[PDB]
């Protein structure tokens, strides 16, 4: 039996399923951290860290979602493992802002290839996806901001910790 | 600041961890054959495997939970590339039956390493998880089943896949 | 068209066949027990064996399930017809609780064997018929003690009948 | 102490007592032929004949509750092996509609003896198991009617067990 | 008159009750403990470890209740002084700690008797306390985590008391 | 840092120390008794001392929180062991009347002490104590009373059970 073409552009196709496999990248990325927190006392990051890198797997089940819908064969990658090396909460936190920096620019890159390919159902179903991805990149810089201004001295990691535990608590 | 030593033994942690990326590999492995069907106008299928997909990474996620509270790092290996060429419907889910056998296989290899460790918080936490893969095994014996009594000739993809449909549509 | 094979072992498949006729005779004993309650004047001990017999049948049919589901052939022998010749209430209660005792004897074994055979599948499955089993056994242990406490003498026999009774109607 | 005499003639207590034997009988030939259509992937049949197999053992306690009312010992015999191998689905049902027209015709004679004998206790008490049975004598002329209908060519089979699947889901 | 026999092996019974006697020893060395944290400032530690010998208590008389349903003797040991004398906080969790490792050895060493025995009955009734158990042994691990990350420099002692407090609070 | 002396007097702080450890060894009694009982048909007077024995715990465990609010060291001694041996229902319930008696005095010894002391605090929190003690020694006996009004003859231990498992119910 015949079934119906692609009904995205080959370049969209190339941009969509690279970012599903980022996201996934990603996804195990934030497990590592989320893992490094646990086994140091930091339950709160911990915490924090596995609900997001849920989030992220969740935004690559949508991305997938969207490709199958129009036909697009989804073309999953090996998955490399992720560094499981920190040195403490400010450089997980440090290394994380600047992750969600370079996710936020992945996507700009799709929604403005979207714009100039005129792929408009594309541009239109990526909205959400821009929206929340604004507010993880937020996140992570007030987080950072709040574990500089804290600091690491006289109780400062028990503080932070607690700190963004009450973000994790508030956003389940 | 010190933290206490992992609360498992070295054997089942890495038994453990080795399940979570087994179920981080069958996630894929799962999508893939999700698209496969999706792009070869079998959506009842391609939503059943995708759903299935989704939940074997529910599994890999409360894996990990254990793994946290426990103070036991979580090591992530590189996820493999999965299969993302098929023959068709019949040998997908031939594949996938194969597949579940497998991971059946392996959480009896854990229980079995628990209990000769005299591990009995691992025998009692994974008991969930016994029995969640053995409805998922016999699940996909099921569909197996099905498929085969249907056959693909006259109208039999079509039959085979919204009976698929159906059973996906029930399971949310 | 093809079938899939059973999916438990050749011995496990034995076992639980076994178990199943087992439960099917006993259910015969039991109604043989309890007419002779009703026919000897004694309706509350008639009553309870009665409900009693109805439960072993419902362990036989829970059984039957789980060997359906794992496309493991029912093999259903000749059931042997019941003893029918009894002394009295204290030696229908005393062969009742040695029968219950082999009962828990031959569960015992089942669930070692899964065990041994690495099935947790069915060792997982086996545990509401373990507890059900102690529950019952206890049951007739405490039943047993209490028709020896009070005895045959002076209106023994009522008294132990309406004792029987009443467990009998706040058990359904 | 004396216990008061069997309320019910000798003729009719033996009509009884065979036709308990008869269900019983009856309950594990349809117990097994569930498990033939189980693990020949029937899984519609096999819930339908499993059910019914269930439904023709509370019949048999139902009597059983007579026999004990009327202070009539129950004497059960030894149950039969039922057969265990069968062609298919078309076979297993006219077996089972012809076993069905015996066991009318077995209820039909106790009926008649009750008539004959006067035994109107009997007679009235008889009227519930009269028309179930009649409804289930029915239920097979029209199950097999409708796999005769179909018939095994084509996706004949799997159109048949579902047909029946959804009779047991209905009668559920 | 004459009683049933115990219904546990004489081994499964001689671990059983010297659980018992852990547990009631056990429950009085946390009573102390809480009753220094209550002499020296520390309510929330002294709340918590009131709850917590509370809770130990409520285990004996578990395993006290199915003694009594398998008509094994209870056999009550005299009670240790518990020790009274401590250092500070952080030595009265890190004792607590080694404690609760030594409560779950000994629960894995009667569990591994009871599948040796293949006493089954013994086997599923703990499963309830496997399970508590793992999540007391946890909570101190913990506590004793945070108490280190905090330490006990300039407001430590009362960060962390406070901390145990919000815990003790919300067990409740 | 410094913590303030104990609220109480070094006489009163003695005899509420001995109090505390008089209710534990009296639950321990209980529970003793309570296993005799259990162990010879007598699941009636098992059941009401068994929930007696947890009722001197929970007395035990007020006067300890009296004890923790007012800064006063908790001086936990050995508890011996109970004894094993009993004669008898009506051997056990004189024991235990007896025992309640002793336990009354001792209460009112301290609330005496309390008066003479002018610590009208401690005098205030024990009428609780009192009143409750006051109703547990005129349950004893009464169901005393009772065992000497039926007997040990002719069903009379059956009778004496009921009756006090009548009361254990009643009070749950
Ligand atoms: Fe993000
Ligand atoms: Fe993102
Ligand atoms: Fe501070
Ligand atoms: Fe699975
Ligand atoms: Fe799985
Ligand atoms: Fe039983
Ligand atoms: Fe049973
Ligand atoms: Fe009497
Ligand atoms: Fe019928
Ligand atoms: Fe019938
Ligand atoms: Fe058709
Ligand atoms: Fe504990
Ligand atoms: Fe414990
Ligand atoms: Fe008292
Ligand atoms: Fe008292």
């Amino acid at each position: 039996h015949h079934s119906q073409d692609p009904m995205l552009s080959k370049d969209i196709i190339k941009l969509l399923n690279e970012q599903v496999n980022k996201e996934m990248n990603s996804s195990n990325l934030y497990m590592s951290m989320s893992s490094w927190c646990y086994t140091h006392s930091l339950d709160g990051a911990g915490l924090f860290l596995f609900d997001h890198a849920a989030e992220e797997y969740e935004h690559a089940k949508k991305l997938i979602i969207f490709l199958n819908e129009n036909n697009v064969p989804v073309q999953l990658t090996s998955i490399s493992a992720p560094e499981h090396k920190f040195e403490g909460l400010t450089q997980i936190f440090q290394k994380a802002y600047e992750h969600e920096q370079h996710i936020s620019e992945s996507i700009n890159n799709i929604v403005d290839h979207a714009i100039k390919s005129k792929d408009h159902a594309t541009f239109n179903f990526l909205q959400w996806y821009v929206a929340e991805q604004h507010e993880e990149e937020v996140l992570f810089k007030d987080i950072l901001d709040k574990i500089e201004l804290i600091g690491n001295e006289n109780h400062g990691l028990y503080l932070a910790d607690q700190y963004v535990k009450g973000i994790a608590k508030s956003r389940k």
